[PDB]
């Protein structure tokens, strides 16, 4: 987060805020409960209220993971519909104008099968918490024993001190105990494992993704300076347009440049 | 015959575990009830050892108690 | 399609011994349908060999022939 000590909303501008004032915020916030629909907020209400207390919340996480993916390919597909029918727009046009749309449409085409991609990680990153979910929900029954059976004990002790279940409930307690504490050991090990494994698929296939979109905005932009922006003055003719060999080595370059990507060709170094 | 039973959820468990793995070698199910195994023989076999130690006392004192 | 009920009985049988393994790992059955299994086995790698090769010639020469 970029809030500094101040109680404002509001976060001081960074070098791309101090170079243009920031856009307007979106026409499209409506006024709703803030998601859409109920369906999915009763999914993740029930998450929130049967299943079992310490792994409700990881439930509830895995839910809502579940709900982030769906929107997601639901926006991919979204967002190749939109390219695709802007290029259909752009078919009845100069030459030149649809040739820029038409490769601007298989741009973004490549941008959305990426996203695909990245959610098929995404995925595989939720069902990695899910297992850790799963897991670490089937371990909490053991400390819920061991609390039903210490309670059960001192109620007996206060109830009857010399009640002969005194000792073999003692000796289950300890065997519970000892169920118990090394079992949390263990559950330690394997949340840090898991959680670490996933954590770093997620992000690498984070910035995978986000490598491979910059890559596609850079020859999207060097190949819309090929457009001719220059006005033709009113009456004249139409200037012939030649850009298509231009645009093919673009697009030749631009697929290259996509299969020669590596994880090791990653060009971003944290400081 | 309090701790029997737990050596009845290790047999289950394992029981189930062979039939999980039988029928879905692949499934998510394996890991965590692999987990409950171990720790339901954790449970068992040092139970067995403090039984049969229980046992050993029980049984000498009450029969040194009737003999007398 | 001659050749694919040979890697079909091996599936089957392999199916078989799981489910014995499992429901009793001492069955006596259990060497017999292992041998069995094995034979199926040299019965089918090798199969998939030879059926790589006939299907190269064959495509081949088909081929070849239809462009000519």
């Amino acid at each position: 987060m970029h809030r500094t000590y101040s109680l404002r909303n509001s976060r001081a501008p960074t070098a791309s805020q101090l170079q243009n004032p920031p856009p307007p915020p979106s026409t499209t916030k409506g006024r709703f409960f803030g998601k859409g629909g109920l369906a999915y907020s009763f999914r993740r209400s029930a998450a929130g209220a049967f299943g079992p207390e310490l792994s409700r919340k990881l439930s509830q996480l895995v839910k809502i993971e579940k709900n982030v993916l769906r929107s997601m390919e639901l926006t991919a597909n979204e967002r190749r519909d939109a390219a695709k029918q802007l290029s259909i727009w752009g078919l009845e046009n100069d030459d030149d104008v649809s040739d820029i749309t038409d490769k601007l449409g298989v741009l973004i085409y490549e941008v959305s099968e990426l996203d695909d991609q990245f959610i098929d990680r995404y995925d595989q990153y939720r069902l990695t918490l899910k297992s850790i979910r799963d897991i670490e929900g089937s371990v909490q029954p053991s400390r819920d024993r061991k609390d039903k059976i210490t309670d059960k004990i001192a109620y007996l002790k206060y109830k009857d001190p010399q009640s002969p279940k005194i000792e073999v409930l003692e000796q289950e307690l300890v065997r519970a105990e000892a169920e118990s504490l090394v079992a949390e050991a263990q559950l330690s090990n394997i949340t840090r494992s898991k959680l670490r494994a996933a954590f770093n698929y997620q992000f690498d296939s984070i910035i995978e993704h986000s490598e491979k979109i910059a890559l596609i905005a850079g020859y999207g932009k060097a190949l819309l300076e090929l457009l001719d922006d220059s006005p033709v003055t009113p009456g004249e003719t139409r200037p012939a347009y030649d850009g298509y060999e231009a645009s093919k080595q673009i697009i030749i370059d631009a697929e290259s440049a996509l299969n020669e990507w590596t994880l090791d060709s990653a060009q971003v170094k944290p400081t």
